[PDB]
Order: structure tokens, then sequence, then C-alpha cells
């Protein structure tokens, strides 16, 4: 079962809208808003989203799967041996947040402070002695951001995977030779980074420039989750403030992927007019250009809806409906919505004055069943972390098990271990949300179970010293 | 009773070393290290210090005080009227941490997401309405660094206060006109932001140029907290590691202050020979030029010990006794010692690869006590933060009485709060404090009741939805 | 007469080599290698080339007119209105290294200190006391690079004209309406910031993505000077030192390119056997991506040509012929040829350690013919400027027959002037060549005429106070 | 003769206001402004003015020789060796605007281009086959300001001497071994560059917080040229614009040099009473912090003129007479005087929108002298560079001629050579003069032998092919 087989199978749900129906639901952990700081939904006054993972959920292993093949033969296209177009997309290999060395070839997972956890090159799992040849204090600094990738997005999935299936094709086959800095054909070096430059310039051509769009939108049931919860959730958030969209897509793609979460006999509830998704929106944004959005924007365009082309000017005055805007800033928006800062709960899959910040991570929905079938293995790391300080206070083969616990629970997971962690330590990834995610779940959609004036509570945080 | 009487008083006890000795002292919180990160002792090479606040303790509110009128006289010679010499120092009113706003002349206490928990122009104390009048969403960026500055240090308490009497006196001085960003005299506009550049100017003077070190060093009985469990516990890190020094003092200030540290009839124990401070250190380095010492640094010197001045030349070579070094880097050091990052600890009182940290928080002893006599009052914080939530859920006036139990729970600490927190809410300072420093307390001393194999181990950190 | 067509009358000459017929040929200015500062060429160890209006100079008007038409329908093709398509390219009116002021809308000719010698907006010229309104001193600051785009590049020529023909077009056109800093239709505002950033990406698209290259490579003899000369300088220049290609084209357009420009029945000379263009160059270099190539450069890469795709793998040793490369730096081609700095000549069109230079400035040759007819003009101008003087020295209408002789020296090179000056004032391009430029010519063909160990003298340069 | 000297001998003259006087004396070099780029004097509004080194001219080599002798004494008393008290300052060695190489410890003499002209280690003078072991191709990167410290101002003077004096002390002394970037001491080791700061911070501090301004002001006849012309020039300018002062020197030391340069008895003309410094201008602006004054500058200030300190708070409202400004900016006194850019004329000793600038060279009253002297020396070096290149075109030792003659004229300056050429090249200090001084002279009261209306104009200048 992959983590958006759990949100299909939650979205072929009706919504039950009774007090304790919505009560007793959002017990179930798959269901619940999880909050790192406190929220009072009752003083939002704008709801804003992003598109892509957020409304439109990509279903996995397929999209991944389909990004993947893509890349491969735009590869293959410019160059690269035949032998790529034998690799096939493995979902139980990459976790999100791996990082790329480019100068060894490594894909690495990573605490907050650089501490390496996972070292793997190509599908050889690299560990203790060997780790520190490369890794000297096993750490490194994630700041270095010419030799070091972070694969952050679900986009990246299919390349975190190809990376690896490409230093391990390149280390096996007889052709090359390896080295520590990348391979050789002959008297031909590759290095590892020309290499990771390519395939992210596969990946950035297959999104922009190849035929990931258009193969998606010829089969949406395939590529993409649809839940007739969403229209009831949006027009619930209509009710009580503003609802908005801003996406990095134009307008076309926007278009075909709405109208398609929308395509239900019905609009908002069973037994209501359908009525068309900009209807749900008091702004729609389109060619956003995230994260240059958040900062100082693109000139504010306007999109000819008839032709998803841009207007020759932009309808300078106030907030009315019909428009669909282009670029501009998330000031520009503010300033549209008549709403600043902390009345806005922006709703998105990616972690980047203030708005408010509900992080939809979409793989929670495994990691949370994992994480119940793993508790026993957790708590008996916890206990050997304590016996072992307990020893040392005043043989001690207590490292060799917590070694060993560690990568069993890790397993468990796929081969790269947990997206929010590795055994006793958090990942960088977990830090960054509990960081920037004020709230987070599985799916937006979770928030239908929570009533509008719901306070979001999270826990009292005390120092070391105050506990 | 201030913070450095409590040290002073634990620095009155001889040591009892015996084994059970030291393990019931450090269950005492003022005797305790807290760790935000797990660290084993046992895998440290290097001990590093820094001098002021750290080995060197300065008095309070005597240090302060000394401070706060060598600084008002400085303003006063410089052209600043009379009746700044009526000033006193209250060390009741400053708690460290405070933004000063250049714009309006407030001092501003903040969450770690810029959230405005105090407000205070001159004495007079901002709440609700009027505050939202200059801070819309009660909230400041504290990035703009040409506006805000953050009075981070303890050199900055003096100037927290007299900053505070400043705008206070030229608020209620009929001389004077206040505006909403400084204040006339006649047609004369003085900007808050001038004034804060004078006191800013005024204290760097008194520092590098004034008599401050030389009034310091003139009565050391007065202004330094002198403690005969210094040298045991040194010479017990050079038991089983190095020690080193790097202190921004030049090495004059430097000696009469470390001299007068060890000046004690003994030398490690009682009963045993009396040996110079520089014999309890592997490395000694001064003019460090902190932080720029941990980034490019400067280049290496080398200190005529007789004269005090530099030598013309740098010995090039290893790491012998004799020697006292000037300037240059972090990696200066680590290449002289021949141990890198995570097998150093460093102790000092400022939160500024990856060295470990040792944070010395002068202020926690007081905080200690204050926090154990409030318990009941953050208790019933909480119960009534839990209690709002509930409401919301599904007249409401727990908010005013969060409000107000807030107030008085703060009012102990002083009338700007504790420095962790304002009632239920933690302060920029205590997030950086458990972002950057894996240990800290209210003296470094503390380690000495820890056995130097002990793992130092932090509560396992859980998400959210994995508690 | 263009200035394409003198270089291809003088393309038509076979070479004449005997010793005073290259003496007497480098008397007519056509033919002349001007000299800003001295070079022995008897000292360079090679010659490096771009291709584009270097080797491979585009005809004028026709390339010029393609790559407008081609920007034209692409403009149209993403929302512009129909109208556009009934531009036609003038080549009288634009005149290379404009200003195109965003804000305003307007094309700038200025000096080197920001002086504005020429406004127009559209096609309407902008004098005297209008022009002060918008720029108060008759001042423009060239870094402003957000407000002021230099449109420096031979490749600019189209869009210098399409940006004022879109200006007058949105300026005349009744359902626009004129603002100063843009234009609405109704209620919709566009402005000219907006719209050059259209031109300016609709450019980038016809080059990079459009049919300009494939409409260029279907007619070269319509768009391309051919030069049997050619294969003759080179041979002649591989004889004394190395020669080597770096262009910013792939592999696949410069083949296309080089073999069209050395598609003759003979080799260097008449009677001699063809042989393929890669014989001529020790070096090759493709997608070498100026001006970065300059600095950092790209990493080093290497062309499978018969692909025309990069290997997987870069040769790593001395230079041998038959590679190709891509990519690298201008510190690669270096080590590569063995030769430093001022021991390469650089011939190129554009102006960007430290290789010598040679600029190609084809316009010269239309420049030179205009130059000399006006000697009068020019001579009259430097008489009334010295009369002006005598006057102020000790009625004074000699400042409107400046300003009338000015302009009708300026329309004998079009509507925008000289490249080089407008009446006795240097345009910033004059400046920069003067700065810039070792060397100039309108032709690197002009190379033929001079002994290979000649010695380009540059007039000594005196200050005011030496003369 | 020192340039002094001969500004002195010139200040000693009455003016003699005449007509045809004033006109038969600026055909004498030695009191002309000479024309870079033109400029109508009618048009100028307000004249700013620097006081040092422009109406508070030095005597040299006296000031040069307290300036060095005062740093001198500053090194020695942190702990450079006592030979050093042994240096005497001699004004034949150094020459403005040269390099010193922090590196390998050498001055250099460069052209614009970054070419070597002149390379000396000490005392001894690097020539041919030697440089090019440390200066591969005879050039430095002048931008390398990490490395390359340009001497550029008359205060360097004293320093670019003490620099030579120290490398060849440490050079010869047997003490120490000399090695290529610095210099031993047994096995103490002292970089050029650690040496080059401690001079600079020498040269600093004698400055800022040493006895220079004190030891002036007690000698203003032995340090400081007064003219009695200087009133007369000031208030004819006062008639036809305004005047202003901006200088970086705070009020004290502002207020006793002014005072001694207007001490006369009697005011602008010989018969007139005397009035105060401060009565001949519109603005007087001290602690300037130029250049940062040019920029963003600081807070405007206002100094109370019975104390010399800052008074709290700054005069609002328009330019009244009485007040003197401190810190601000160049924007804030075009706002003050109600007068922009091009309307002012800036005179000063320094080479930093935009002003007019009128520059100072003191030096030029002796250049002048040797230039007219070396006349047949500089026309055979162009004849052999004419001749030269003869030869190049169809045995050669008129390159060891050109060497030869080259140094001879280089001489009759001194060590270095000329400031504004070695030989027949120009150095980098003669371009820059070129390039950012509208006019320059070797005192700013040869404005006094010009009408106020005067145009000065500078020759036309012609491109290469124009000519």
């Amino acid at each position: 079962t992959s983590w958006s087989d759990r949100l299909q199978n939650a979205a072929d749900m009706p919504a039950n809208m009774d007090k304790h129906a919505l009560k007793k639901y959002r017990r179930e952990a798959y269901h619940r808003v999880f909050v790192n700081r406190s929220l009072a939904m009752e003083k939002i006054k704008c709801f804003g989203f992003n598109m892509d993972y957020t409304l439109a959920v990509y279903k996995s292993p397929e999209y991944e799967s389909l990004g993947f093949e893509l890349t491969v033969e735009r590869l293959v296209s410019i160059g690269y041996p035949q032998e790529l177009l034998s690799f096939a997309y493995d979902s139980t290999f990459p976790t999100r947040g791996l990082v790329f060395d480019t100068l060894y070839g490594n894909l690495l997972k990573v605490d907050a402070y650089g501490n390496l956890l996972v070292c793997a090159h190509g599908f050889n799992f690299i560990r203790g002695p060997e780790t520190r040849e490369q890794y000297p204090n096993k750490f490194i600094q994630r700041d270095d951001t010419e030799r070091f990738y972070i694969l952050n997005t679900l986009f990246n999935l299919p390349e975190t995977y190809l990376l690896a299936c490409l230093v391990d094709f390149f280390t096996n086959c007889p052709r090359y030779t390896s080295c520590e800095t990348g391979f050789k054909d002959g008297d031909l070096f590759m290095s590892y980074r020309s290499m990771f430059q390519d395939v992210r310039d596969a990946v950035d051509w297959v999104h922009y420039k190849g035929s990931l769009k258009e193969k998606t939108v010829e089969n949406l049931e395939k590529y993409v989750v649809k839940d007739g919860k969403l229209p009831l959730l949006l027009s619930r958030m209509k009710e009580v403030g503003k609802v908005f969209l801003a996406t990095n897509s134009d307008y076309k793609y926007t278009d075909k992927i709405m109208t398609y979460l929308f395509d239900f006999p019905h609009g908002p509830k069973p037994g209501s007019s359908h009525r068309p998704w900009q209807s749900y929106f008091d702004l729609i944004l389109v060619d956003a250009r995230k994260p240059l959005f958040f900062g100082e924007g693109t000139v504010l365009r306007q999109v000819d809806t008839k032709t998803g082309k841009l207007k020759i000017g932009t309808y300078t005055g106030p907030l009315q409906h019909g428009i669909v805007y282009s670029g501009g800033s998330s000031d520009t928006i503010c300033d549209l919505l008549g709403a600043k800062g902390k009345d806005i709960l922006y709703i998105g899959d990616h972690i980047f004055q203030g708005w408010r910040t509900f992080l939809v991570i979409p793989e929670l929905a495994q990691e949370l069943h994992v994480w119940t079938d793993k508790s026993s293995l957790f708590e008996e790391l916890q206990s050997l972390d304590i016996f072992l300080a307990e020893l040392y206070k005043h043989i001690s083969s207590i490292q060799r098990r917590i070694k060993k616990v560690t990568h069993d629970m890790d397993m468990c997971y796929g081969m790269m271990g947990s997206l929010f962690r590795s055994g006793s330590r958090q990942t960088l990834f977990a830090s960054q949300v509990m960081r920037y995610a004020d709230l987070y779940a599985a799916s937006f959609i979770n928030l239908l179970y929570y009533p509008f004036s719901y306070l979001f509570r999270a826990a009292h945080v005390l120092m070391p010293h105050e506990s």
C-alpha cells in the first residue's frame, strides 16, 4: 500500500458531517492535523493553496514512475548509454530529503547539524570506518550548496532513485573505471557533478519542455487523486474567509487539473448543482514563480482565459471575480485580498511579514502506519540509549545493539529509512517541518474534521532546566 | 540576592570530591549542567574557554553599575545634558536579549517568530491597542538589522537600562517635545536612532578607550568572582585532554584577571604548590577578534610576554609551552592542538566544521530560584491555555485571566520579565540557547560534579505525530 | 549600400599578396586596422575567434530583417495584437548601443558620462525643454540596470527598431490611452517595462527555441558573407602561432556555418586542395557560455562529432587534433594551448589575467564612408565650439547653429545618428571601444594586409598639461 | 625647490586683477587650469571645497616628514626595533600612486592596464628577467585588493617611503633572514602583509589618536601654506554662486586651520575689514566621512560651535547662516543648497547624480617644471618608438636605447619617476585624473585668473579611425 492508496482510500469515503462523527474521526492519526505552533482558526481571514501535491495529489508510484521514465528517455536522447532504458523505478528506495554529494556521488541522509545518518554510493550502503574516509567527522556542511544538493521535493523522488541507478550502473559496468569523484570510459573522465547536472537539466526539461504534463493530462484517473470532499471543504472555508490559489503552473495546465478535481455530478455536497472550479476561489494566480513570488516577485499580469495567453495590460482596480492573475508577488495577493500575514493560512507541499503555514506531507499516511508498528523497536532504542548513559556514569556492546535495532527499524520504511528519522535521530527534514510548518498532515482534507473556530494547540515547550 | 551572589555563595564552598558527594550535588538545579543535545564527555579531546563572564564572572550589580556610570559620564562629556548624571543603575529593570527599536525608541521582548511579548517606551509599558499602532500585527522582523538592535550580551545590560532612562528623560523633560521617531529641543530634531548610536559609541569607547578595565583591575575583589575550585576543574580537564584560552582581551588585561583568578595560597587543591595561571592551558590566544575569529580570522601573531606587545614574527612550528598567540582563527587553534570540530568543547558566555558548545548563563542562578517559586503560576497558565482551546472546540474572559497571570509571573523576574519566556511564550533568547548550546549552566564550574566520561543525555525529541 | 555590401564587395576581391600591393591597400581606411593600444604582432602566440559577426558576418539588412519578423511573429503568437504583423524592418532607424528606458519607453543615445545626446519616444524625437521633464539634468545613470537596458549587440538591432515600433503603435492607436510609464487598454494598464520584457523574452526564444537558425542555414547565401580570403588568413596565422575557435553556438550550427564559410573549390589559395574547416584550428570550443566563459566558466565537456551530442566523459590529456570541446573556461583554453594573457589575441564582435583584443565593428565600413563625406560638417562644428568659448571669455546664437549642424551631420547616418558620436560628442559605445579594444576594424580580414611581425602603434597619449 | 615652495612663491604675489594682467598670467603653465572635459563656468551655481591639500596645502617636505617621524615613533612604541628611529624622510624617493604588493614586499608603479612600469623591493630596483619571476607577464591585477594596496593620497607619501625603508632594513639587517613573502628572526616568521598592516594601523593612529594635528596646529607657519589671495577668490565665487566646505576633519581642527588661512590684517582685498572664515561659506559641513559621504552618508548632525561638540538635535529647516553641520551626505548638501549635480563644482585633492570636479594636484608645480626641461628626452622617446615600428614593418637594439632614455627621463623626477608616466607610458594615476577630473591644476587659486563666465574647453577627442 502506497501513501497515495491511503489518501485515495479515505477519498472514497463520503463525508458524515454530524458533530461527533467528525470528533471521533480526528482521533485516528491519519485524519488528524498535527500542531507545531498554536493557531486560532477563528482568526484566519484567508486560505491560500498551492496546486501540486496539495489540491492535486499525484498517485504514487505511478507519477514518480512516469517522471523517472521520461527523464531516463531524455538522458538517452542527449547521449547517455542505452542501458539506462532497462532501469525501472523502485518506490522502496528513495526517501525524500536526501542529499546528493556531487563530489563523491553518494546519497546522504543527515540530521539538522550535518551528522551523517545514512550513506549510499549507488546501491551500496557505506558504514563506519569507510564513511570516515570521505566524511572525516561523519559530517557535511549542507550550506556548501555548490557540492551538496538537497532532494527536498516530491518531484525530486524519481531523480533520487535515478542518481543511485546511474552511480550503480557506471560503478558496475566494465566499460567504465571507477574514480573517487566520477568514472572513466577509457581516457574520458566524467565527474559525478557533471552527471548530477545532466540529470537535474533532464528533470527540468521533462517538466518545462517535455511530455510530463501531456502524459498526465491524458490519463488523470491514473495519475491524480480525485476526492469528492474537496469542494465541500473549500465551500466551507469560503463561508468563513477568502480562498485563493497561487500556483507555478500555467493557466492551461491548472484549468485541466482543477476541472478534473471538481468533476463530480454535483457541487459542494451530493445533490447540489455542479459549479466551475473557479467559483471556489476569491483570487486565482498562476505562473507564480515561487519562491521568487515570496520576495520581489515579478510584474503582475492577467490571463485571457479564452486563449490561455497573457492579456496586454492588467486590471488595476480592486478584486472582482472572473479575473485570473499571473506572476506578481505574495504582497500583491495581500493587497488584493485586504488581509496581511498572520490572517493568512497558506496550504502547500513545500517548506520555503509572515503567512501561517499548513504543510501537506503525503508520505505521512504510510509513515504513520509504520510508526505504530515499530513502537516497540523505538521504545527499545530509548531504553538502550538511557542504559548506555547509565554505564558511562559508572563490556559495552550496547552500541552494536543500538546500531542493529536502528537498522531494523529503518528498513521497514524502505532502504533509505523514514523521512523523519533514522532510529532515535531526527532528519534535517523533520527539523525543518518543526521549524517552518505551524500545522501539518498527510492531506489538507483533514481540516474538514475540525470546526472552523478550532484552536489548534501546540504542546508547551520547556527548556531542559524548566522540566 | 543577585545571580552573582549565588555563584559567589557556591564559590565559597570547598570541593568534596567523594563519589556520592558529587552525585547528590548535581541533583540540585543550580549545580547541574543542562543538555539540549547529547554529548559524550569521554570523546572530548580539548576544552576551550572564553575569559569574560566565563572564567571571569563579573559581580552583579556592581560591574553593570560601573559600566553604566562610565557610559553616562562619556555621554555628558560629549554633549549630553547634565541631568544624565542623576541616573542610577537599576538591576531590576533590564532583562538580557531585548530589542531596541531605533525607529520608535522602544525596548521589545520578542519570541523566535517576531511576536511581541513586551513593549516599553522609556519606563512606560505599552499594551494591547496602542502597541498595534506601531506594530501592526504585533510583529517585528528581527533581521531588519538597520532598525532593530538585539541587546544580547551581558555587556549590553547597562545600555539596555540607559536607553530606557534616556527615552524616559527626553519624554518627560519639558525642554523637549516628543515625536514618533525622536524628540525636539526647540526646532532641533534628534532621532532615537542617533541617540541609540551615541550610546552604542559611548559603550564601545568605555570598553576600548575609557577607564572600565582600569577601574575593574584596581578593585578585583569588588568586580570579579574568585573561586578556588577553578584550578581544580582545569587541572582535572588537562588530565583527560588539552585546555585552551581564546579571548578578545589583550594580554595585559588577561594576565591581570587570570592572575587574580588563580591567586590562592595553593594550586589545584589546598595543600598543593601554587602555579602560574599559564600552566593550566596548552594554548593561550588573546586579541582573538571574535566573531571574525570563527571565520577568516586575522593573521596569527605572538605576544612578547615581558612587554605585553606583539613580537615581530610568529613562531611557525608545533605547539610548545611558553608561547602566547594573538589573533589568528579557530581553524589555526585546531591545527595547533591537533584536534577538529566535535573533539572540541568550547565554553563561553556568548551564542555565535563545528565545535561543541557549553553556554554559561550567569542569570540562570536567579532564574532557577524564581522558576521553582512560580511553578504554580506556570501550571495555572497551562490549564487556562488548555481550557481555552476546549471552549473554542465548542463568556470567554479566560483571555484576560491569561493576560493577568502572565504579567504576575513575569514581574517576579523584574520589569522586563524572565530571560527565557513571558508566561507560556519562549523568548528569542531561549530558542537560540536551545538551537546553539549543546550544554548550558549558570556556571562552567558545574562540570566538576560530573565524571569525565559522563554521557550528557538530551531528551529524545518527537514530532507532534510521533507522541 | 549596407555595411555588409561593402564587406561583400571587398570579399569578392582575390588576394594580391605582393609586398607593395598589401602596403598601398592598407592606406584605404576601410581596409585598415585601427589601434587604441600598441600591439607587437610578433609577440602573439595564439589567435582566438568568436564565430558570429566575426567569421560569420550576417548580411544586412536581411539578417536583422529575419530576426525582426520572427520576433514579431513570436509576440503575436503569445498575445500581442495583429497590427504587429504590418511592421517592416527599417535599417535606417536603429543605431547600435542605444539605451532603452523601461520607465518611460524612450530610446536614448548617451555619452560615457550619462549625458543624453538623443531621446526618442516611438518615432518622435524629444528635444530641449520636454526632455528635461523626464531627465532633469539631461542625465541617466546607466548602472541602474533595472531601469536601463543597453542595446549593445548586433543581435539587438531588430529589437531596437521593434521597441520604437511598439511604443509608436500603442501611442498612436486609439484602442489605447498613453500614460507616462506605459499605456491603457480600457482599465488594463501595461507598463513599458513589461512590454520590454516580452520583447527581450521573444528575441531570446527566436534564438534559442524558434526558427532563426533553421531559416539562416537553409539560405546561407542570402544571410552570411562568404570570403575566399578567410582560409588564406587563417592558414597564415597557423604558420606563426596557434588558432582557436570559442563560440556560444552548439556544434551542429557551428559546423553548418563553418562548412559554408570554407566551401570553395580550394583550400587556403586557389589551386590548392580544399580542407575541412576543422583543420584550420588547433582548438575548437563550442557552447562556450560567454561571458561566464571568461570567469568561472562551466565544466569542460567534449562533443561526439558524429552525433553532435556531448560525450560521457572528457579527454583529460594534452591538446590533440580531432577533439571538439564544449563549455569550460578561457583559463582552460590557455592551459590547453600552453599560452597565457598577452600572448593571446582574441578576435570578436563584442566588448566584454588578460587577453589582447581585436574588435570587429561591421558598421565601420559605412561609418567610414559617411565620416569622410561629413568632414566639412565636423570641421565647422569644431570652429563653432572654439568660437563659442572665445565669446564667453569676453547675441550668442552660435548655440542654435551648433544644435543645427549637429542634427544635419547626424541624419546622414540614419535617424539615431552615428554609432560613435552625436556631432562633437562621443557615444558611450565609442568610449568603450577605446577603453576595451586594443585593435578594431570593419572586418578581421584586414589583418591579411599587414605582415605578421607588424608593430601596431597607437598614438602617444598626452594629458592636457603635457600638450 | 619643493612643489609647495612653488605654491608658496606664487602665494607671496599680490593679485593684479586688471583684465590683461590675468590674461597673460594664465599663459604660464603653473598658473593654468587644465581641462579634461569642457565646463561652462557660467552655469556653475555652487562651489564646494575639501579642506586638506585643497584650502590647506601642507608644506613639503616638512609635513610628510612630520607624519613619517610620528609614524616611526608609533611603530617603535608598539614593538618595532629601535633601528627605525634612525630612518629619515627622503622626499626624493616616493611618487604618489605606487602599489604596495603585500605578498612580495615590493612597491610597483603601474599603468591603467596592470602593466608594471617600475618595481622596487626596499631600495633595490628589480628589472627585466628577475621581475618576471614574481610577475609572470609583468602584470598585476589591481582589483585584487587583498594583495595590492594603492598609495593614492598625499597622506600616503610618508608610508610609501616608510614601507621601502622597512623592507630595506629587514632585508639588509643580519638578525633577519629574507624569504619570498616576508622575513625571519630566528624561527619567527613575519610576513610583509602583517608588516604593511602595522604601518597602515600606525598611520591611522597618528592621524586619529596621535599628535599629528597637535603638532601641526602649534606651528602653522611651518606646516601650512598661507595665501592672501584665498579670501579674494572665495568672495568672488560667492558673488556668482554659493560656496560650501565639506571636510572629514572635526570642527576644532577645521576652525584652527581655517582661522589661520584667513589670518590677514584684511578681508578679501587689502584695505578691507577682516572677516571670520565662516562668512565666506553658505554651508559648512565637518566630520563628513568621505567617501561614505558620497553614498548613503551618516545622519545629519549639527555642531555647537562654542564647545566644538555635537548638539542634541539638528536644525530641520532651510539653510540659514551661523549653523555648522556634521556628517550627513552629499545629497543632503544639494537639498540644503537647492542645487543638483552639474550645477556643482567640487574642488578637492582626491579622486573618488554627479558633481563636476576640480582636482588639485600639488605636485603638478614641480612636475610641470621637469616636464619642460625633459621635452627633448620625450621627443626622442617618440622618435625611437616610431622608428622601432618602422623596423618591424620591414640589429634592433633600439629597445635598449628606449629602456635607457626612459630611465634617464624618470630619474629627473625622483627614484620612482613622474606621477603621470614612466617615459612614454602613462601611469594608473594619470588615467584616473583624465577619467575623473573635469578640471585640474597645481592649485585651485588658478581659478582666480579666469573670468567667472569662462568656458573651459577640452580638446575634441577623436577615435583612431576619425583622425
